[PDB]
């Protein structure tokens, strides 16, 4: 209801324009918020603040909800398991 500013757009939106810009289209969890602050500077000022942490939960619903995104088995013994979108369409 207050959304403003740089758009209204969903985060499902602004995660699958990561995924999407990469060239294998994958990232890990880490990947997404690192892009995020490249992708949305306005949220450098709070990486010099704790208040990072909170946003960054946000996100980690919509990977779990919206079946949008599929889970990857890491070769890497699950040390970090990759975000996909689904190849139905996008």
């Amino acid at each position: 209801s207050r959304r403003n500013a740089w758009g209204n757009q969903s985060y499902a939106e602004l995660i699958s324009q990561a995924i999407e810009s990469a060239p294998e289209k994958r990232l890990t969890l880490a990947q997404i918020y690192e892009w995020m602050v490249r992708t949305v500077p306005y949220f450098k000022d709070k990486g010099d603040s704790n208040s990072s942490a909170g946003w960054k939960n946000s996100i980690r619903h919509n990977l779990s909800l919206h079946s949008k995104f599929i889970k990857v088995h890491n070769e890497a013994t699950g040390k970090s398991s990759w975000w996909m979108l689904n190849p139905e369409g996008g």
